[PDB]
RNA sequence: GGCCCCAUCGUCUAGCGGUUAGGACGCGGCCCUCUCAAGGCCGAAACGGGGGUUCGAUUCCCCCUGGGGUCACCA
């Protein structure tokens, strides 16, 4: 079968492009009744953030993938989380040192960086070391790493199943460090040691990982395991084309669920971002993804993440696919931080409704709908000066309000109309008064349903104040 | 800089020798209308350059140009 993964590594805020990777080793998986796992990766101490892991697995379900093995659901071949499976590389990084393939080296840090400075790079230098006088060094405990022991001179081939075969030249290839002298692996050695042991039999990572490619494809000859099919997705970028970075651009997923954008919205536009369906279809879900995917509709250039494209994409989802109620209930998150509360369930619901065509993200709709839950609202300038413009029209009609029995946006409707004809004025003439009497503004929904949803005490009550 | 990947409107893309090069965001106009949105309609907007292959290149190959990625006891 298919066994895919995606291995983040806990060092800070959950990325969105962890959130597109994961979402094609998903997919692949689901698409070939294959398993889609969960690694964490975390074997670098220096870099380790606490708390990164949890938040990386929730904003994964947050976005609604589900994987089958991992750190928090189980799985036979745990565990999944890097740092527990120390002693496994430990082994390993041995039996290649016994196979020939790899070797000892005890310079210093600082020694490494002059060397690189003189020659570029490190130039294998401790292939030299006697293999016993390198194992003598390393029973007295003197400091040291292992390296892998590249085949020189020589070449490799990888193949990438997007972009076809690539052939290096082994001098391109480092002697790269695979276990670190604090006893930890290094990201070379664990991946390919934990994907094997996993089973994982398609490797589905970004672009930035197709050069370390043959370091991998040689690890698994060394160790003399069969290695699996690699397919590089585009790196999704900033606007001026680098790769997608904290600074030029939002990567961080809490961003994205704090400013009220829709997991479904987010995740079908990362859908959208190297890949397309047949006909065209911007709009589908998850489940339609999984099916309609293939790599055969995979572009490869690096996609620029357009903001201004997720929210047209966010408020069609607030508006055609979401129900009315699911809006509701995912706006009361932001009317409980705006500090707003709701009388009831019903007159949310109307609320809702009545703005669902005006919002993009959920956290606009208590900042563009502030006047319908409290007296705490602004009265922009322009409202202001409408307002005062028609304050003797507003006058006039008060009375006749107060008179209205019938509360419904077909009766205030029609006593507003006869109203600006009998006062020989254009309805909008009344209309906008009114509307910023109400409202503080003159950017809303039609005037009836506004009138009519605060219900005839409320709605008098707040013009009285406007009379004032 | 070495090595590698990539190349259609400003952005995301369709296209797999022959098309008026299509769609979506954004932008502009019009309709609708009590405002603002939503929605509908219309419009401006692309094949980076040079060689080939071929009856015929946006589609196939080569070069150049451009952009990106990568060269850590980070991942
Ligand atoms: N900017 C990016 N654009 C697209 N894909 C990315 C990006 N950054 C990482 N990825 C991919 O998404 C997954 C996320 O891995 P991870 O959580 O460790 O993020 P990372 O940015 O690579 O962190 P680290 O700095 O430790 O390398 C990997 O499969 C990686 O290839
Ligand atoms: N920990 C790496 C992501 O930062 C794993 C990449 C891969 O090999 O899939
Ligand atoms: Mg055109």
């Amino acid at each position: 079968m298919v066994v895919t993964r995606i291995a983040p590594s806990p060092t800070g805020d959950p990325h969105v492009g962890t959130a597109y990777i994961a979402l094609f080793n998903y997919a692949w998986a689901r698409r070939n009744g294959g398993r889609f796992i969960v690694r964490i990766e975390d074997t670098d101490r220096a870099r380790y953030v606490p708390g990164a892991e949890e938040r990386i697995l929730a904003a994964l379900k947050w976005l609604g993938l589900s994987y089958d093995e991992g750190p928090d659901v189980g799985g036979p071949h745990g565990p999944y989380r890097q740092s527990e499976r120390l002693p496994l590389y430990q082994k390993y990084a041995e039996e290649l040192l016994k196979r020939g393939w790899a070797y000892r080296a005890f310079e210093t840090p600082e020694e490494l960086e002059q060397i690189r400075k003189e020659k570029g790079g490190y130039d294998g230098r401790a292939r030299n070391i006697p293999p016993e006088e390198a194992e003598e060094r390393a029973r007295r405990g003197e400091p040291h790493v292992i390296r892998l022991k590249v085949p020189r001179p020589g070449t490799t081939e990888v193949k990438d199943e997007l972009r076809g075969v690539v052939v290096y030249d082994n001098q391109e290839i480092p002697d790269v460090v695979l276990l670190k002298s604090d006893g930890y692996p290094t990201y070379h050695l664990a991946n390919v040691v934990d994907d094997h042991l996993m089973g994982v039999t398609d490797v589905i990572r970004a672009e930035e990982w197709l050069v370390s490619t043959p370091i991998h494809v040689l690890l698994y000859r060394a160790f003399g395991w069969e290695a699996p099919r690699f397919y590089h997705m585009p790196l999704l970028r900033n606007p001026d084309k680098t790769k997608i970075s904290k600074r030029k651009s939002h990567t961080s997923l809490d961003w994205y669920k704090a400013e009220g954008f829709l997991p479904e919205a987010l995740r079908n536009y990362l859908c959208l971002m190297g890949f397309s369906m047949p006909d065209g279809r911007e709009i589908f879900t998850l489940e339609e993804f999984i099916q309609a995917f293939t790599w055969e509709r995979v572009s490869l250039g690096g996609p620029v993440f357009d903001l201004e494209k997720l929210r047209w994409m966010n408020g069609k989802y607030i508006r055609e696919v979401l129900s009315l109620e699911e809006v509701a209930e995912r706006v009361k998150p932001f009317l409980r931080e705006a500090g707003l509360s709701w009388e009831s369930e019903a007159y949310l619901r109307r609320a809702v409704e009545l703005m669902r065509p005006r919002f993009d993200t959920l956290k606009e709709f208590p900042e563009k709908a502030r006047y319908l839950f409290t007296e705490d609202y602004p009265v922009s300038e322009k409202a202001q000066r409408k307002l005062e413009e028609g304050l003797p029209l507003l006058k006039e009609l008060y009375p006749r309000l107060r008179a209205q029995e019938e509360w419904t946006e077909a009766a205030l409707e029609a006593l507003l109309r006869g109203f600006a004809a009998e006062k020989g004025v254009k309805l909008g003439q009344v209309a906008q008064p009114l509307r910023a009497a109400l409202t503080g503004s003159l950017e809303t929904p039609g005037l009836f349903e506004i009138l009519a949803l605060l219900g005839k005490e409320r709605a008098l009550r707040r013009l009285e104040r406007a009379l004032a």
